[PDB]
């Protein structure tokens, strides 16, 4: 044994598993708002022998030594990381070591609240993400709402938009310490001046957290949250493209003067930030997945992804814009992003009926909760995504190509709904309905030729 | 742009890196007792096109759909853990979505206690790890001890071992809802059965921190913890080989049957563990590690793998006794497992001092308190490990070899010692003395030509 054997030959049953998953991909439509296709750079990067190093501690600051290779490549992926989004590095700082995205916030709450601290981020159903905070009635469900106090501030449910006024109102009542500015299922921008007026008023930090829409930030194609928030995590992957981890973002330098003292009163984050990180919260650097990271900041930076870009918002507003003239409502009435939210109850049906007749049909979405929801357990909506397809050189015509892919798809679940009582006997009737099958049968078989003709980022057979 | 240009083509800067730290695990002699070298087949699954993939939740019962691949590989990763560790799916379950071992621990602590509940773990300087708890006199360090409420139990300094006397003591006094049995670093075997009474008395649950002896455990060289514990967590990396991950084993079915009721009383690990690995905790896994664990938990059930795992313990041992007969001093007097604990004081020598001179030899190995100690004085010991050189296919006798190189170095470390007088006048006068640094450049030539002709794990290249 050698350990330079190939996995085809010493792990057939993995092997195969690759290729069916790689054989998935390449055949469906990716319509999910926070999948992407990463490139084979990165990947070459992330299954390197670097991940054979342990390098707890930073740069020149190790536990143990035979980290000077790793102290470049970590101290190349930060300052990649702040030219990707154009910060000069006297005003920021980054950190490269979170695991993940969610690790990422856990670092920030952890490196600048106590336990029990008050925390105010956009509500779960209104298109927030778990850890931005989230409780049930009966129960804690993020660990955010556990180790601190959350309090969701909710979306206008007649605009769609985030009430900024209700937040102002609800935040000087509540005194959270810290209010998250970022969101997992919402088609516009955010007000990262008003989220800071609110920050301001109430002496509160704003995290942006830009996972979905990083990329976006770094091609420059949006307004960027960097202008206006204190603390920036993302992750690396979503609309940025790259492996699976995470950053986090912070302001360095001085803050402010007063004329009273008459002294610079420094930014205290950096310090505090990296420690939460390390040696509070994780172990090891995974540094294979810190130069997968590195290899896609770099590729952020170059005029290719730039149009990249342009060209996801092109064809999120394509696949708006189609679904609209096709009779589909959109919550908040279209797009400014990635992605679109598409009220499915205007139409006569729910998120889930409509999540499950697209699957069968490999094109893969995810449902949404809108403001209009009647029942709060069954979502009526759907978000659909471009960053993926749009990687495999989908342009707005393959777009409005999928939209009637969708509306098939939405049309057979409307006939299926009215022949149907629960969403149990629903999806019953998928599988076993002879006619209702082969109806899909012929669907997926179109969809596949039309979706395999196109270009796959990554490696050729896994 | 397609995504799939090669990273020496696409990123050479990048790729001019990977190439040297290839180079440095080649030529290095990896004494690091944490550290291996990862297989190819492993590393191959870890750079896939899941990577691609968000599959938030569990098998079959995910948050997206298109998971059905990634469902067939979590599932099929949890059955080779299990199988790895000879466990009944009766009895025992994994949940393998944690991102590294300190991700693992703190998804159990979550699952289990509430914030503020107490744990007990060996104190760091003892050889327990950061996530068992730690405070200084001054400050809380790791987020188990800002979280929860840790107060650690001691070695006895006459033996260097676990006084397990005092924890059963100690214990029930502060009434631990958690006792941590695990090491980061401790040559001898932990008496689990003893941890067991110890927590039965007073109620606390078990967790075995197996990360250190995992591949030792599953290749049955030593005994498991699998027999005394209600939760097994361990790293993926280290002596099990794989790539940089985490897994969480939780007893499942029927605790005891109460004969005064008459009714069985189940555990209740399953369902909270695996709700504080999500959604509380995480989001969506890591795939690709996902796979690579799963290869490597298939590498550890084999013949090879056993081969490997004692061989691992014999050239420990061989490295214990050509210690012991070159005048050196073992914490604990030898070992029962993959690692060496070398108290360099007798020989007049410190931890800090002898782990920079062999740095710069290429042989990395840690500084390490001895017992007695305090934390303040500069680590009179050296941890030295066997796997990652058994992983190149070292004996008993290259050992012996990397031992004389070791002592060299300590000889080197010695004439600079009796030379200068801080540690920072040590540590440059290796640098800018010209009789030291030419000695050094001999050694460190002398142990390359050895380390290089040893095969490598992983690709040829990066
Ligand atoms: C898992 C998750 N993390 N962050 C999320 C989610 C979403 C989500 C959360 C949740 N929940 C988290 C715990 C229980 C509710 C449920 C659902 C679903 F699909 F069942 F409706 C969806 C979704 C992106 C998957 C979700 C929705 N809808 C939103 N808005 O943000
Ligand atoms: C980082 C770490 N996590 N878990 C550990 C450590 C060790 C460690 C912890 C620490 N500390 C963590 C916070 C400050 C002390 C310091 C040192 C050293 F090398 F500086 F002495 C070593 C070591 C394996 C690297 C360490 C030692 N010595 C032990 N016993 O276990």
């Amino acid at each position: 044994w050698t350990g330079q054997e190939s996995l085809s030959d010493s792990d057939p049953e993995m092997w195969e598993l690759l290729q069916r998953e790689k054989d998935r991909q390449c055949r469906g439509l990716e319509l999910i708002a926070s999948e992407n296709f990463c490139s084979r750079a990165a990947l070459e990067a992330l299954g390197s022998c670097l991940n054979n190093k342990y390098s707890e501690g930073y740069p020149g600051k190790r536990y143990y030594g035979g980290a000077e290779v790793v102290d470049e490549i970590e101290l190349l992926c930060q300052r990649r990381a702040l030219e990707a989004f154009d910060l000069d590095p006297a005003q920021w700082g980054v950190n490269v070591q979170p695991y993940s995205g969610s690790p990422a916030n856990l670092a920030v709450y952890t490196a600048l609240l106590q336990p029990h601290d008050r925390i105010m981020g956009l509500d779960l159903p209104d298109g927030g993400h778990l850890t931005h905070g989230y409780m049930s009635d009966v129960k804690r469900i993020s660990a955010t709402s556990i180790f601190f106090e959350s309090m969701p501030y909710k979306l206008n449910p007649k605009t769609g938009l985030i009430d900024y006024n209700q937040l102002a109102l609800t935040a000087r009542l509540f005194r959270p310490r810290l209010i998250i500015a970022g969101t997992s299922a919402y088609a516009r921008l955010i007000d990262y001046a008003r989220m800071r007026e609110v920050c301001d008023e109430v002496k509160a930090h704003l995290l942006a957290d830009m996972a979905h829409i990083s990329g976006l930030v770094a091609a420059k194609v949006i307004p960027s949250p960097f202008k206006h928030a204190d603390i920036v995590t993302t992750t690396t992957h979503k609309t940025l493209r790259g492996a699976r981890s995470g950053l986090i973002f912070y302001r360095k330098g001085v803050k402010a003067v007063d004329p009273k003292t008459g002294r610079e009163i420094p930014y205290t984050f950096e310090d505090r930030i990296n420690f939460a990180v390390f040696p509070s919260l994780q172990g090891g650097p995974h540094n294979h997945a810190i130069a997968a990271v590195a290899v896609a900041l770099k590729q952020a930076c170059t005029p290719m992804f730039r149009e990249y870009s342009l060209q996801v918002l092109k064809n999120a507003r394509a696949m708006a814009d189609a679904l609209l003239e096709r009779g589909y409502s959109l919550v908040s009435g279209g797009t400014d992003n990635h992605l679109v939210l598409v009220d499915l109850r205007p139409k006569g049906l729910d998120g889930a009926r409509a999540e499950r007749v697209l699957e069968l049909v490999s094109i893969t979405a995810n449902k949404n909760t809108c403001p209009g929801d009647r029942s709060a357990i069954t979502p009526g909506g759907l978000r659909l995504g471009a960053p993926a397809l749009t990687s495999r050189q989908f342009r707005e015509d393959d777009f409005r190509r999928v939209v009637d892919f969708i509306d098939e798809g939405v049309n057979i679940g409307l006939e299926v709904k009215s022949k149907t009582a629960k969403l149990q006997d629903f999806k019953s009737f998928l599988l076993k309905d002879s006619e209702t099958s082969q109806r899909l049968a012929n669907l997926r078989q179109r969809v596949e030729q039309f979706a395999r003709a196109f270009p796959m980022p990554g490696f050729d057979e896994h």
